C-alpha cells in the first residue's frame, strides 16, 4: 500500500509538466486494482458475501473494486445497454465470470423484479447489493429493494463504493462501505414505531419499544410513555391493580416541575380522570360492595369496551364479557333497592307469573332457581318496578329471552353455544343503556373513552 | 411561441447544427437550449406518470443545478428545501433566481446518509400531513439511495410522501447529451406498491406469528392483483386457524373442508399444501368431532372433548403472562370439561350426579378429610364443583387423579375452588399466574392421558408450515 502514496506523488509530478487521466490508468489503475485484488475491506465492519449484485452505468473501474470488495463467487451486473461495452474490462479487472442483465437507463421496475428473484434464488446467504455506478433512478432502485426486502432476508447488504490538485481523489482512501437502512442510522426512530402500534391497541410493543427509546437516548421522557402503554395494556387486560400502580406513578412524574412541559401534561384532566377510575375499579374488586357506584361503573365499561372490540372476530369471547357487563349492571340495580337474593313466596310466584306471560308457558314449569339467572332478575326488577328496565317494551323483551336465558349455557362458562352476534348485540346495547344511567349516577371527570393523544 | 415546445424544438435544431459547426456545447447549451427549457417548465411543468399537487418538496443537490431546478419547477411546491453538499451551496443563488422560489438550504456532507435520515425525519415532522416530494435527481449515488430509502421507509408513517427524480431519455449518439425536451420528473414507486406477488412475503410472516386474520386479508387481496389463484387457497388456510383460535369450530370446518375439496381437485395437484395433506385432514378430522360433540354435548366423543380441550389449554399458553384474566378462564374450562369426561367412564352427569345415601355420605367424608376441617359440615351443591368433581372421582378410583400427589393438591384447592369467582365467570378474583399454571398443569395431565384414548391423527400441535 506504500507503493500507492508514493506512486501518487509521482503521478502528480507527472500532471505538473502534463493527459492526467491516461496517466491515472496507466500508473495508477493496476497499481490500486492490486491492492483491492488481494486485500479488499468493507467498512465499517467487514464480512464476505456469497453473493452480489451490481448495477453498472457509467464506467467498469469503481464496480470493479465493489466486485473485489464484496468478494462473492456469484456475479450479477445490472447494465443498461449503453454500459454493456464496458462488461469485458470489468471481467478483466476483475478476474470473475458475471451474470450480466440488461434493465432500461429507467427501468426501475426491472431492478425490482431481479432482486426479488435473486433473493429467492438465495434465501438464506449474504447478498451484497451494489449501486456505485448508475443512473440515480437505478442506484435509488436497488437501495429501495434492498432495505424493503432486508424485513425477509435479513442477510441482504446495501453496499457503496466511497471516494483538490488533481481533479480526483487520492488513490488510497476509497473504502466499500455499508448503507445503513434507517432503523439502524436513526436512535429515535423506535419512538415512530411505539406511536404507531400505541394507535393500534398493541400497548404491550408501544410499551416495549418506548422503554427502549430510554436506553437509546437517556432521554427520561420516553419512560413516562412507558408507564402510559402499561397503564392501557394493564387495564385491557383487566390487571386493574397493576394499571392503577403505573396510572399513580405516570400522575407523580408528571407533577414534577422537570416534566411541566411534557406532551402528555396537555392532557392531565382526561388522565387524571381515568387514574381515578382505575381507583374506583381496584377499590370496589377489594370491597365487592356494589355502593362503590364508580367502581361499578368503570368495571363494566372496560368489559363492554372488550365486547364490542372481540365482536367481529372473537365472538364466544365477546359474548363472555358482554353477560359479565350486563350481569354487574343488573345486580347494581338489584342494590337500589338494597337486595343483592331474599325471595317472598309474595314475589316468587308473582315472578314465576310475569316470566310464565313473558315466554307463553304456564306458571307451573317454570323453574324458579335460588340463584336468579339473567332473565329472572331482570323481570324481578321490573316487577319491582325498574325505571329503565320498565321502560323496555314487551316485543324486544321476548326478542332477548333467548340470549338472556344463555348465560351460563356459554361456552366459555358452563356450555357449549356458540353466540349468535345479533344475539350478542342484543345483550351488550342492552348493557349500553343501563350503563350510560349508571354513568348519571356517578362523578368521573372528563374521561375520554379511548387512551389519550400522545401529543406528539 | 412562448415557452411552447415548438420554440425548445427549434432551438435544439439550432443547437444540432452548430455543434457540426465545432461550437462548444457547454456554454452553448447555456445559452442557446437551457433558457427554452426553463421557460417550458416554468409553464407547463412536466410531470408523470399522474399530474399531483405537493406542499412540499425537498432536493439533494450535488453537482447540477440544472435537472434540481426542472424538478423545483415540476413538483410546483410553495415550501422547497435543498439538501446540498458544500461544494453546491454556490448554485443556490442560480437556483433560487431560476426558479424563482425562495429556496431553503440545508447542508449535507456528499457521503453523510445518516444527515439525509435526520433532515428527513426533522423536514417530515415539521410537514406532517401534506403532500411532499423527495427529489433525488441530483447528488451522489449515496445521496440519491439514501433520500429515496428515506422516503419509502417514512412512507409507513407519513402515506403523503412520494419520491422523484427527474428522468431523461437520451436520443443523440451525436450529441451526448439528452434530448432538450424530453425530460420528465416521475414519480419512482415503492417496491411494496410496485411488485405485485410480494404480499406472500407478509402473509407469510403474518401466519408464522398467529394473526391468522392478517394473513388472510393479505392472500385474499393478493387474489385480485393477481389472479392466482393459489392464493385463495391459503386464505383459506389462514381462515381456518383464525376461526379455530377463535373456537368458531363451525366457521373453521367450513374452511377446511372448502380446503381440501380444492386441493383434492387436479388443478391443484402441485399446490405446495399438498405436501402437509395428511396433517391437514388430521386438523379437520379434529374440527369434525368437536363440532360434533359441541351440538351432541356427549362426553363418550372423546376426540372432540380432546380437541375442545386442546383448543382451550392453547389458548391459556397464550394469554398467560399479558391476559391472565382470560388465561384462568381458559384453563378452567378446560379443566372442567376434562374432569367431566372423567365421570362418563363411570356412567354419571356432573349436574345429574345421581348420588346414593352412602355416595353422598362417602363424598361428604371424603372432602372432609381433604379441608380437613369441620369434617361433615360443608355441604355438597346440586351439581358438582371442580373440587366436588375431583373427590367423587379420587374417591372412586380415579387412574389420573389417583396418581395425584396431595401435597401438590394441597396448593391447588384453592385455585380449584375460584372456578366460579373468576372476574370473567360470577365474581372479581384477579389470578396469581401461579394458580392459572396449577390449574394449567393440572389439565394438561388429564388431556395427555386423554389423547392416548383417542385415534390422533398426525395433528401437529402447531400450524401446517406453508411451503413457500
Ligand atoms: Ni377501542
Ligand atoms: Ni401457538
Amino acid at each position: 500500500m506504500e507503493d500507492l502514496d508514493a506512486l501518487w506523488e509521482r503521478y502528480r509530478e507527472a500532471v505538473r509538466a502534463g493527459n492526467p487521466q491516461a496517466l491515472y490508468q496507466e500508473m495508477v489503475w493496476p497499481a490500486l486494482l492490486a491492492l483491492w485484488r488481494e486485500k479488499p475491506r468493507v467498512y465499517p465492519f467487514p464480512q464476505a458475501f456469497a453473493v452480489s449484485v451490481h448495477t453498472l452505468g457509467t464506467s467498469p473501474e469503481a464496480t470493479a473494486l465493489a466486485i473485489l470488495g464484496a468478494g462473492a463467487e456469484r456475479v450479477y451486473v445490472l447494465h443498461t445497454p449503453e454500459s454493456a461495452r464496458f462488461l469485458p474490462r470489468l471481467r478483466q479487472d476483475t478476474g470473475k465470470d458475471l451474470y450480466p442483465v440488461e434493465i432500461g437507463k429507467s427501468d426501475v421496475e426491472a431492478i425490482y423484479r431481479e432482486v426479488k428473484r435473486l433473493l429467492e434464488k438465495h434465501p438464506e446467504v449474504p447478498v451484497a447489493l451494489d449501486l456505485t455506478s448508475g443512473t440515480a433512478a437505478m442506484s435509488a432502485g436497488l437501495a429501495a429493494a434492498g432495505f424493503f426486502f432486508q424485513r425477509f432476508y435479513p442477510k441482504v447488504r446495501v453496499v457503496y463504493v466511497d471516494n483538490p490538485e488533481l481533479r480526483r481523489p487520492r488513490a488510497g482512501t476509497e473504502k466499500l462501505r455499508i448503507l445503513p437502512n434507517p432503523h439502524e442510522a436513526l436512535a429515535e426512530v423506535d419512538a415512530l414505531f411505539a406511536k404507531e402500534l400505541y394507535g393500534k391497541g398493541e400497548f404491550g410493543q408501544a410499551a416495549a419499544y418506548f422503554r427502549g427509546m430510554v436506553g437509546r437516548t437517556g432521554n427520561q421522557a420516553y419512560a413516562l410513555y412507558a408507564l402510559l402503554a402499561e397503564m392501557y395494556r394493564a387495564w385491557r387486560a383487566l390487571d386493574f391493580g397493576e394499571a392503577l400502580k403505573a396510572g399513580r406513578k405516570l400522575l407523580g412524574q408528571l407533577s414534577q416541575n422537570v416534566w411541566l412541559n411534557h406532551p402528555l401534561n396537555a392532557r392531565r384532566e382526561a388522565l387524571e380522570a381515568q387514574v381515578a377510575l382505575l381507583e374506583a375499579v381496584d377499590r370496589f374488586l377489594k370491597a365487592r360492595d356494589f355502593a362503590l357506584k364508580e367502581g361499578v361503573y368503570g368495571l363494566a365499561r372496560t368489559l363492554l369496551h372488550l365486547a364490542q372490540e372481540a365482536k367481529e372476530e372473537a365472538a364466544v369471547l365477546a359474548a363472555l364479557y358482554a353477560y359479565r357487563a350486563l350481569e354487574l349492571l343488573l345486580q347494581e340495580r338489584l342494590a337500589l333497592l338494597g337486595r343483592r337474593p331474599g325471595l317472598s313466596p309474595e314475589e316468587a310466584e308473582a315472578l314465576r307469573k310475569a316470566l310464565a306471560e313473558l315466554l307463553g308457558v304456564l306458571p307451573e314449569e317454570v323453574r324458579l332457581p335460588a340463584k336468579l339467572g339473567l332473565l329472572d332478575l331482570l323481570a324481578f326488577l321490573r316487577l319491582k318496578g325498574d325505571e329503565a328496565l320498565g321502560r323496555l317494551s314487551l316485543a324486544e323483551l321476548r326478542g332477548l329471552a333467548g340470549a338472556l336465558k344463555g348465560r351460563n349455557s356459554a361456552l366459555l362458562v358452563h356450555g357449549f353455544d356458540v353466540p349468535s352476534p345479533k344475539a350478542v348485540e342484543g345483550i351488550a346495547r342492552l348493557a349500553q343503556g343501563l350503563l350510560q344511567d349508571l354513568e348519571a349516577r356517578t362523578a368521573l371527570g372528563p374521561l375520554s373513552p379511548e387512551p389519550v393523544p400522545l401529543g406528539f
